[PDB]
């Protein structure tokens, strides 16, 4: 949602 694959 915000980091790497999120």
């Amino acid at each position: 949602r915000r980091w790497w694959r999120f």
